[PDB]
């Protein structure tokens, strides 16, 4: 063992909707075993609103594209038996399972009910802004496909606490049911941020608790998984999550890696967070993300000495997730904030070569994202999960001297043969950097995975070599 871990998230928003991609996933488990990827977070493998929806809607947690409901069988990725047999493929390759859990909200409701509610202020859904009447919401979920195969809990309105859509008057608005009170705690922006999307699931309720870990703990069974990434935990009562993963964590006999989702460009938050998580989990470093943005969008003058600063992997490399976009950051969508091609090298260097973190490939990065002509970057890529898997090992010197050149070095360890590596970059002017790599490295001579500078360092006796790398680029030097 000892070899690093990298997870892939396997989808990205505009992939398209053929009903294949649970068969492509089990085509490429070798390859991406081979490449370095050690765990994959597939996207939430339930029935949503529609067959198109990318799994957000969540409509029935317990269809996994097995029943027909919402006008489709399959889900948008295949069928549940493709699911399965993709799964196995993984396992049988060495490839851990995440699965995408969805419990904030519900969507895609079989029919409306009439609820007594109040109209709240957007930015502060503390305040009332109207008084109770009556509106018609999308509450009742009957799952009249599914047969009450593994469950027969079927949700009703007094499930929920909230909705943003009155279906009597047709109107939008940030509804609160009258005589219901928003989850807590949970993020404070917008005065109470428990409402979303959807209908808002209230985790007051003991029956709602109790369902909620039972399908967990059927899912985690039905697929194996070997963890899961948890969608908008902010907007989820702090108390539940945490009885939730332990409660998980104490009906599987299998470890379970737990990354949530907490979006928030603010570490303190997300170290509250983890406070009240007791630090059972990870979060994905979002601080971070928005760092690499920020350099992304402001160009050279960006002082590349504060790229890591005030990201989670910073203070708790421990318990970040790192990683450089997603399908909310991508263009167009709902948390866009693109880290453009020319920066994403630089990005991708910086969480899979250094020792802190569990860094995560972008599926959009790696295939690209035909939708908006985004090509795929998997060449630069597999050398940065090459270095990760085979040279970035052992002892490691960080140099964030300078504002546009910066780098860092691995020792390597005898564990690993060869291993060690030093990675430099700038995103101006280019430039070069003497950097101490380990006197056990002496006499040696690096060449740069990337390609992207021909240099040849040789290190010296004590240990130490100059790097090179051009501008706006990142190269990675190892004994190869
Ligand atoms: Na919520
Ligand atoms: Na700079």
């Amino acid at each position: 063992d000892g070899l690093n871990g990298t997870m892939m998230q396997y989808y990205e928003w505009h992939l398209e909707n053929d009903g294949q991609h649970w068969n492509r996933l089990h085509d490429d488990a070798a390859a991406l075993s081979d490449a370095g990827i050690t765990a994959i977070w597939i996207p939430p493998a339930y029935k949503g609103n529609s067959q198109a929806d990318v799994g957000y809607g969540a409509y029935d947690l317990y269809d996994l594209g097995e029943f027909n409901q919402k006008g489709t069988v399959r889900t948008k990725y295949g069928t549940k038996a493709q699911l399965e047999r993709a799964i196995g493929s993984l396992k049988s390759n060495d490839i851990n399972v995440y699965g995408d859990v969805v419990m904030n909200h519900k969507m895609g409701a079989d029919f409306t009910e009439a609820v007594q509610a109040v109209q709240v202020n957007p930015t502060n859904r503390w305040q009332d802004i109207s008084g109770a009447y009556t509106i018609d919401a999308w509450t009742g979920f009957d799952f009249s496909g599914r047969n009450n195969a593994y469950s027969d809990f079927k949700w009703r309105w007094f499930h929920f606490n909230g909705v943003d859509w009155d279906q009597r008057y047709q109107e939008n608005h940030i509804f609160r049911f009258a005589n219901t009170n928003w989850n807590w705690r949970v993020d404070e922006e917008n005065g109470n941020y428990d409402y979303l999307l959807g209908s808002n699931i209230d985790f007051s309720h003991p029956e709602v608790q109790d369902e909620l870990k039972d399908w967990g703990s059927w899912f985690t069974d039905e697929l194996d998984l070997d963890g899961y990434r948890l969608d908008a935990i902010k907007h989820i009562p702090f108390w539940y999550t945490s009885d939730w993963v332990r409660h998980q964590r104490n009906e599987a006999d299998q470890d379970l890696f737990v990354v949530g989702e907490y979006w928030k460009d603010d570490v303190g938050a997300l170290e509250f967070y983890l406070d009240e998580m007791n630090w059972e989990m990870s979060l994905f470093d979002v601080p971070l993300h928005y760092n690499f943005y920020r350099a992304s969008q402001q160009g050279g003058s960006y002082d590349m000495r504060n790229i890591l600063r005030g990201s989670l992997v910073e203070a708790h490399p421990m318990h970040a997730v790192t990683f450089v976009d997603n399908h909310d950051t991508q263009p167009g969508e709902s948390l866009e904030s693109w880290v453009a091609d020319w920066f994403k090298p630089l990005a991708y260097a910086t969480i899979l070569t250094r020792e802190g973190g569990y860094p995560n490939v972008f599926y959009g990065d790696y295939y690209g994202i035909p939708n908006d002509n985004i090509s795929a970057k998997k060449d630069m890529i597999d050398e940065l999960l090459d270095a990760r898997q085979n040279y970035a090992y052992g002892t490691q010197h960080d140099y964030f001297d300078h504002w546009d050149v910066v780098g860092w070095t691995r020792e390597g360890s005898s564990s690993r043969p060869n291993s060690g590596l030093a990675t430099i970059m700038s995103n101006g002017p280019g430039g070069s950097k003497w950097m101490y790599v380990g006197r056990q490295n002496a006499g040696q001579t690096w060449t740069d995975l990337t390609g992207n500078n021909g240099a040849s360092v040789t290190i010296n006796g004590d240990g130490w070599g100059e790097f090179f790398t051009n501008g706006g680029s990142v190269s990675v030097y190892v004994n190869q």
